[PDB]
């Protein structure tokens, strides 16, 4: 029926409703995309409310749940943001801005997704120990690998490449 964009879930909760953007018909929960309240009536998303199509300055993937850095200048995917481990969120409850992209290393910057092979952004890794699969966050979701958010003694995010899902 209908996914939130960020998660990949369909299910809402009590104070974490999923919207709709009314322009680009784009879903998100309350906590995914930093809505603090319900809108009485329609709702935009920021882009839509900027006007602009920006580019991922992590992945090649356009489109998709996008927040800004201080700048406003640039925007990232929040789940390229929430699943690279050296971004952070400004925010935790706006879900904004994108900061810390500068300490993503040169090794992360070097990795080449193996879905898409384009040597663009930043990719992350298989979380099994010994498997060296890249890949971008967009891409494996797109692709459909496991991206799962479990909670352990702590959330923490586990991305497995094709062989391990
Ligand atoms: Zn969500
Ligand atoms: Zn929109
Ligand atoms: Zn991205
Ligand atoms: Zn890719
Ligand atoms: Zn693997």
């Amino acid at each position: 029926d209908v996914v939130c964009d960020v998660c990949q879930s369909p299910d809402g909760e009590d104070g974490n409703e999923m919207v709709f953007c009314d322009k680009c018909n784009i879903c998100v929960h309350q906590a995914c995309y930093g809505i603090l309240k319900v809108p009485e009536g329609s709702w935009l998303c920021r882009t839509c409310a900027l006007g602009v199509q920006p580019k991922c300055l992590l992945c090649p993937k356009k489109g998709g749940a996008m927040k800004p850095t201080r700048s406003g200048t640039k925007w990232v995917h929040v789940s390229c943001a929430l699943w690279i481990p050296e971004v952070s969120i400004g925010s935790p409850e706006k879900m904004e801005p994108i900061t810390k992209v500068s300490h993503i290393p040169s090794s992360r910057w070097a990795l080449v997704c193996s879905l898409c092979n384009e040597k663009f952004g930043a990719s992350i890794q298989c979380s099994v120990k010994n498997c060296r699969t890249a890949f971008h966050v967009t891409c494996a979701f797109d692709r459909g690998l496991e991206m799962k958010t479990i909670l352990a003694e702590e959330v923490k995010f586990k991305s497995y490449c094709p062989k391990h899902s």
